[PDB]
Formats: C-alpha cells, sequence, structure tokens
C-alpha cells in the first residue's frame, strides 16, 4: 500500500472505462530499471461523488483475496488525498476480450469453458462477500496466462444491504444495458441473480469468440430495429425481453451450453441457477469433452 508517485514511470495507456483510464507503469523506486511493471487505475474526472465512489471500489479490491480476482498492490497519491490511484498487478495478455478475439483459431471450446468455470468461482467468492458485481463482461475479466483468467474491474460493485438481497441504484450516464437483467432495465434492481443473467451474456460473448456483428449489441438492435433512438432502445428492449426475445445460439455452440445461457436468461429471478451449479455443470461439460 506504499506506493509514492515520483517513482510510478508511465509506459502506455492499456485501458480506458467507466471514467478512468488504467495505465501500464514501472515502479522503479531505485531509479535503476529494475521495477516491476504495474497497472495504475486513476479517475479522469475527480469529482467528490466519483472519489467517494473510487475509494469504495478500492476497499472492496482490496477484501477480495482469490486465484481469479486481479490482485491488490496499493494505493498512490499525491499531496493530500488528491489524485487517488489504484495500484493492481498487471496481467500481460490484457482484458479476454481482445485476447479471445486475437486469438480465436487456437482457443478451443474447452478452452473457453476452463476460462467459464474460473469466472463462476470468482463470482461465487464475490457472492460468499454479498458483493454484487454489476458489469460482469469480457471486457472485464483479464488474461494472465493461457491457463488462468481474473475477474479484472469492480468500479460498478455494490454491497448488499444486510436486511435485503438486492441493491437499487442508478447512475447518471449510460449503462451496459444489453448485459442487463430485466429487472435491471425495468426497477434498477441489482442482485446475485442479476450478476448471473450478465454471465449469461458473457457466456455467449466467449461462445461468438467476439465476432462484431455477433455482439449484443449488435444483436440487440437488430432484433429490435436499428430505428430506435436514445431511450426507446431501453423501451423496446425490456418488451422484447419480457417477450422471452433472446440472443441466438452462437455459431458452433453446444446444445447444452446454449442451455445454461438460455436458463441464466430466465425473466423468473429465482429461478436462475447460483453460480455454485453453474461452475458444476460447466466442470460436468468439460469432463465429458476430455
Ligand atoms: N478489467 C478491466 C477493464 C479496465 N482495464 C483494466 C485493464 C488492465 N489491463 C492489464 N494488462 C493489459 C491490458 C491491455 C494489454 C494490451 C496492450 C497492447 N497490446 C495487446 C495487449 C496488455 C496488458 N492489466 C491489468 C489491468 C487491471 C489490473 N491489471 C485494462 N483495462
Amino acid at each position: 500500500t506504499q506506493f509514492e508517485e515520483r517513482h510510478l514511470k508511465f509506459l502506455q495507456q492499456l485501458g480506458k472505462g467507466n471514467f478512468g483510464s488504467v495505465e501500464m507503469c514501472r515502479y522503479d523506486p531505485l531509479q535503476d530499471n529494475t521495477g516491476e511493471v504495474v497497472a495504475v487505475k486513476k479517475l479522469q474526472h475527480s469529482t467528490e461523488e466519483h472519489l467517494r465512489d473510487f475509494e469504495r471500489e478500492i476497499e472492496i479490491l482490496k477484501s477480495l483475496q482469490h486465484d481469479n480476482i486481479v490482485k491488490y498492490k496499493g494505493v498512490c497519491y499525491s499531496a493530500g488525498r488528491r489524485n487517488l490511484k489504484l495500484i493492481m498487478e498487471y496481467l500481460p495478455y490484457g482484458s479476454l476480450r481482445d485476447y479471445l478475439q486475437k486469438h480465436k483459431e487456437r482457443i478451443d471450446h474447452i478452452k473457453l469453458l476452463q476460462y467459464t468455470s474460473q469466472i463462476c468461482k470468482g463470482m461465487e467468492y464475490l457472492g460468499t462477500k454479498r458483493y454484487i458485481h454489476r458489469d460482469l463482461a469480457t471486457r472485464n475479466i483479464l488474461v494472465e496466462n493461457e491457463n488462468r483468467v481474473k475477474i479484472g474491474d469492480f468500479g460498478l460493485t455494490k454491497v448488499l444491504p444486510q436486511d435485503k438481497e438486492y441493491y437499487k441504484v442508478k447512475e447518471p450516464g449510460e449503462s451496459p444495458i444489453f448485459w442487463y437483467a430485466p429487472e435491471s432495465l425495468t426497477e434498477s434492481k441489482f442482485s446475485v441473480a442479476s450478476d448471473v443473467w450478465s454471465f449469461g451474456v458473457v457466456l455467449y460473448e466467449l461462445f461468438t469468440y467476439i465476432e462484431k456483428s455477433k455482439s449484443p449489441p449488435a444483436e440487440f438492435m437488430r432484433m429490435i430495429g436499428n430505428d430506435k433512438q436514445g431511450q426507446m432502445i431501453v423501451f423496446h428492449l425490456i418488451e422484447l425481453l419480457k417477450n422471452n426475445g433472446r440472443l441466438p445460439r452462437p455459431d458452433g455452440c453446444p446444445d447444452e451450453i446454449y442451455m445454461i445461457m438460455t436458463e441464466c436468461w430466465n425473466n423468473n429471478v429465482n429461478q436462475r441457477p447460483s453460480f455454485r451449479d453453474l461452475a458444476l455443470r460447466v466442470d460436468q461439460i468439460r469432463d465429458n469433452m476430455a
């Protein structure tokens, strides 16, 4: 937790997310080019609301210790408490979204299911802490090596109240609506079960291999008609999901995997599977394939 700004050497931008950025830096306190490369998240507009959210995000990440969750290393700030920065381990292959698109000819279904199982175990761990991730997507999953992925960003993550199994929240700005459960679109309710709905969309993403015209936004915009503007998009999306319109089975996806997706996409919040059942089903399919 003891990083001093004078010793962080900027190398390049790695990502520009909900509104902050992640940079590759070398932490080199001895100024001899032996320090380690780390990933550094900062806010791009340090309002007090975004800053309190960022402090809570930092506390959430520091409290998580799991093989499939990116490692907290520390914090760094300038004089006062301003320009707060989160220091994390650098993962060399980048986001799963980009990795999968780049290496799709070398990544088979058994490997996708290995990633799926690691994401499920990460999410189950979050749930044991009563955290709701709210932004599960392959762009927020990072690749440490070809056999290990990690949930890599927690900017929207909330803690459940102790008396309730959901958290109601609507932030100004724009929301990844094409990953959202219907009750998150209509009532702004987020829960473990809405994370399960999004997990279904992640599984869809993996099995499309991030083909550009097959993305959830592309498919949903086609299904509702590309005329829709602004708020009409969300309205028509809600109505589409209410009539059980769903993303199609991806090319080459086995029906057993598509059935996992469609069970995650249950309109009835209480009938969606748990992350532990998802991991068991995925691991049984993996074992059958091997
Ligand atoms: N999740 C999430 C969304 C926000 N976000 C977080 C990161 C991040 N990226 C990395 N590593 C990383 C990233 C990109 C590359 C590209 C570089 C050009 N050549 C191809 C590969 C390589 C390595 N390491 C991390 C983080 C967080 C903590 N550790 C990136 N975006």
